[PDB]
């Protein structure tokens, strides 16, 4: 059997709204209902990998993993395997694959947060997943963040929270957050971000959406109004919207959108909104492509429908040469030139790098870089010709050509990472110098630039 250089990857995420799931939930898993939907003729196709975020989960997690199972049984003729399965509260993430896979998942981790602080803490968060797939990461975080119209700061500051303190993936990529260690990471939930307008305008919304004209309508989405403005989410994708928005429905039709205040919403208003979204982010020029986007019509038990989104995801195979893994290939080399960050930054440290990579057999420091004043205030950290020459464990250029470096600027007063990125060694050239680019961010924000050229030396 040869190994994969593709997989898809089904996300699902669902608020429950703390009711049992009807008998058929079927549609879910074969991408039916509104929006970017699946192909009639691909139903018997079992996806490679299924990842399930519930909110308001009020099953045990063996109800919920024996619907999950049968119902995939049912579409495919497949007896899934469990990866994973972690739950924080009423939270709650799943993994399924298919059962010739259970050889190429290793290093499975799961983790939680809780988000907030006494009055705010005791519901909300986010349960997480990761695992290697041969020689690919993969990384899947199901969040429930903050309701309410009025509280979009808050749920991007949940969102700093779950990525600076979720530990999944290699902790020896010690700099780096979950925005930085897998090759894929999927973020999906009850994001709970809404339609930002007035509450005297509901029903003319309600007209919108009986229109299927979302356009006046995802142009108040506070999720793409704060991503555009670089307020949460950055260097994160979503594929665009064209289902209805999937809260807040009366119960067991979808004829009917609740917005208006009650005591039970605390006399809040729920303007029909989009609160649940499947967005992710991938190292650059790997394959992701999203084959499908919205929303199940037929799951009528929550106030919230269903959302699936679907993915063709690059991946790579666990190479052995007669060299790597566990010696280097004096074959290969990567070589940086005319390199130099850019920090937003107001300290006067000096500044070292560090170079990761599972193409490396350890992490590299280079030595500091000169500080220069920029012209418009910014701090300039040259390295010129300085940086290191990395040494890759193999050199056959259908590896490396595959593989990614991490970069994190570090504080040499205080080893303190300032800045990561990534790199991509997906070059147009070998033995040829290149322009190389990354943003730098630091808990998820941006905090300057890295840039320069890199050459690099396969055995081809
Ligand atoms: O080649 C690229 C360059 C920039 C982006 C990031 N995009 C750009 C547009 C946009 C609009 C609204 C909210 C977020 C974003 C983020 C993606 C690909
Ligand atoms: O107020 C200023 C006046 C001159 C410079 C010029 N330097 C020179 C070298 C260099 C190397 C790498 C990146 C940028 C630069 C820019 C910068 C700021
Ligand atoms: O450590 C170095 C890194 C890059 C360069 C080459 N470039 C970088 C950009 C720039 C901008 C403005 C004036 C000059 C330059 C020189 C030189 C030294």
């Amino acid at each position: 059997q040869p190994e994969p250089d593709m997989i898809t990857i089904f996300i699902g995420t669902w608020n429950m709204g703390n009711a049992p799931p009807p008998k058929k939930i079927t549609s879910w898993f074969l991408s039916k209902g509104q929006g970017k939907t699946r192909d009639d003729s691909a139903d018997y196709i079992p996806h490679d990998i299924y990842v399930i975020g519930t909110q308001e989960d009020p099953l045990s997690e063996k109800e919920w993993l024996e619907i999950l199972k049968h119902s995939l049984q049912e579409i495919t003729s497949v007896t899934f395997k469990t990866v994973a399965i972690h739950t924080l509260w009423n939270i709650r993430i799943v993994v399924l694959a298919k059962p010739e896979h259970e050889n190429r998942i290793s290093h499975i981790c799961t983790d939680n947060v809780k988000t907030g602080i006494a009055n705010t803490l005791g519901n909300k968060g986010a349960v997480g997943v990761s695992f290697m797939f041969n020689g690919t990461s993969l990384g899947f975080v199901n969040s429930h963040l903050t309701s309410g119209s009025e509280k979009k700061l808050r749920r991007n500051q949940n969102y700093m929270n779950i990525l600076r303190f979720l530990a999944l993936g290699d902790k020896k990529l010690s700099p780096f957050n979950i925005t930085h260690r897998f090759t894929h990471l999927f973020w999906f939930g009850d994001l709970n971000y809404r339609v930002d307008l007035p509450t005297w305008e509901a029903e003319t919304i309600i007209q919108k959406i009986k229109q299927q004209q979302y356009a006046d309508l995802l142009s108040h989405d506070q999720l793409l109004t704060e991503r555009r403005e670089q307020k949460v989410f950055l260097h994160f994708e979503e594929e665009e919207i064209t289902f209805a928005p999937t809260y807040r429905f009366e119960r067991l039709t979808r004829d009917k959108y609740a917005y208006t205040k009650q005591k039970a919403t605390g006399m809040k208003y729920n303007l029909p909104s989009w609160c649940d979204r499947v967005l992710w982010k991938s190292y650059p020029l790997v394959h992701v492509v999203c084959q499908s986007y919205g929303s199940t019509s037929d799951i009528m038990t929550s106030d919230h429908s269903p959302v699936f989104a679907t993915f063709e995801a690059g991946v790579t195979s666990q190479f052995v040469s007669k060299n790597g893994p566990g010696t280097v290939d004096s074959q290969g080399q990567i070589e940086f030139l005319r390199c130099y960050a850019t920090l937003k930054t107001k300290s006067q440290t000096k500044f070292y790098l560090e170079f990761h990579s599972s193409c490396l057999e350890s992490f590299v420091k280079s030595q500091e870089g000169e500080n220069e004043e920029g012209s418009e205030g910014e701090l300039v950290v040259k390295f010129g010709e300085t940086l290191p020459k990395l040494k890759p464990i193999i050199s056959d250029p259908e590896y490396l050509l595959d593989q990614h470096i991490l970069i994190s600027i570090k504080s040499s007063d205080s080893d303190e990472s300032y800045g990561e990125g990534c790199i991509a060694l997906r070059l147009e050239a070998t033995e040829t110098q290149l322009p190389i680019y990354t943003p730098l961010t630091h808990h998820g924000e941006l905090t300057g630039h890295f840039q320069g050229e890199i050459k690099l030396q396969t055995s081809q």
